[PDB]
């Protein structure tokens, strides 16, 4: 192409997309693994949303 960025962008961001997608959910198994420091490797992100308005606050 003579500078197409678009074509290369919209076949990636899609199956980059779909990457994300999955792999984030990963990342959460590490987070329970820090609770697991005070009772079991369990957790959630419900209880965290405290900081969401925090951290906009700020």
């Amino acid at each position: 192409e003579t500078g197409t960025l678009i074509v290369n962008s919209v076949l990636l961001f899609l199956a980059f997309v779909v990457f994300l997608l999955v792999t984030l959910a990963i990342l959460t198994a590490l987070r329970l693994a820090a609770y697991a420091a005070n009772i079991v490797n369990v957790s959630l992100v419900k209880p965290t949303v405290y900081v969401y308005s925090r951290v906009k606050n700020l």
